[PDB]
DNA sequence: ACGTCAACAGTAAACTA
DNA sequence: TAGTTTACTGTTGACGT
């Protein structure tokens, strides 16, 4: 809880610095669905999860026995949880719930695409056991 | 109204400094 | 070492039948 809230607060300030370091400078009210997805793609550089391409032999193998030049991405579970924290952080800082940019349909569709593509590429299942 | 899903909450690990 | 945060887990509330 306390670690979760500080994690949420840090993500909210990280998203704030992201908007200020955006070029052109991006305001919160102008954070369209495309811009939120642009933010989620920007975070792939900090991911640690190997997502194999369809030409790599290790596609669908969660524990390859050799390195490959396939890119590292944010896992679906990281993005799913981050969206939950940012959804709350937006409303905890006075944002109207029905204007929540992290609740836009484009966010839901993107997370589903990441879930289905990574499950095939990684060979893992994101369903709750 | 169970059966699932959505909407966040919460924990674990290992990498960075 | 200790802090961070990606990655994985958990669950109340809401949805769907
Ligand atoms: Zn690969």
């Amino acid at each position: 809880s306390s670690r979760y809230e500080n994690q949420k607060r840090r993500d909210w300030n990280t998203f704030g610095q992201y908007l200020r370091n955006h070029r052109p400078p991006l305001s919160l009210s102008r954070c369209s669905g495309a811009h939120v997805l642009e933010f989620l793609r920007y975070l792939d550089q900090f991911g640690k999860t190997k997502v194999h391409t369809n030409i790599c032999h290790f596609y669908g193998h969660p524990n390859p026995p050799a390195p490959c030049p396939c890119p590292l991405r944010q896992a679906w579970g990281s993005l799913d949880a981050l969206i939950g924290r940012l959804r709350a952080a937006f409303e905890e800082n006075g944002g109207k719930p029905e204007t929540n940019p992290f609740g836009a349909r484009a966010v839901r569709l993107y997370l589903r695409e990441v879930r289905d593509m990574q499950s095939k590429a990684r060979g893992v299942s994101y369903e709750k056991k």
